[PDB]
RNA sequence: ACAC
């Protein structure tokens, strides 16, 4: 599952009890232990949409020892292979406007909506390979849709 | 330096 979160950038002595704090205060649930390594974290959500909700509310936003947390999903290197979200997508864009736009860099073989509580849109895109999925994450990541910043990173592919 |  799309579960586990990634949690970066944090201070030489942060430790458990201090994202314990952190997601108690933004009052998001975790299904188990935090394991602190050297300046990176991680932890399971009990669902992706809470996974979600962390990464929208946590990431880049909240400080902590003055340094502001990275959240993303916990992907394995191994399994950076087709498989993207793309978040921050203007709310009512058509799909064939997205879809357009994916298709410039490879094969697309499942695009599919993440229902979030947010305005924006994310969807979970597969591409036919490795090679695609990469260049369709350099030139997405950051590419300016309407007035919104399109977010794109990898997502587990385990099946490959 | 997303765990080895």
């Amino acid at each position: 599952s799309m579960n586990k979160l990634y949690i970066g950038n944090l201070s030489d002595h942060a430790g458990p009890a201090d994202l314990e704090s952190v997601f108690k205060d933004a009052k998001i649930p975790v299904a188990g232990p935090f394991l602190v390594k050297t300046g990176y974290a991680f932890v399971d959500c009990p669902d992706e949409g809470w996974a979600l909700k962390a990464i929208e509310a946590l990431s880049g936003k909240m400080e902590l020892h003055g340094k502001p947390m990275e959240v993303e999903h916990s992907v394995p290197k191994r399994q950076r292979i087709r498989k993207l979200q793309i978040r921050n997508i203007p709310p009512h864009l058509q799909w064939e406007v997205l879809d357009s736009l994916l298709v410039q860099y490879g094969v697309v073989e499942s695009c599919e909506q993440v229902n979030t509580d947010s305005e924006t849109a994310v969807v979970n895109v597969t591409y036919s390979s490795k090679d695609q999925a990469r260049q369709a994450l350099d030139k997405l990541n950051g590419f300016q849709l309407e007035n919104f910043t399109l977010k794109v990173a990898y997502i587990p592919d385990e099946t490959a």
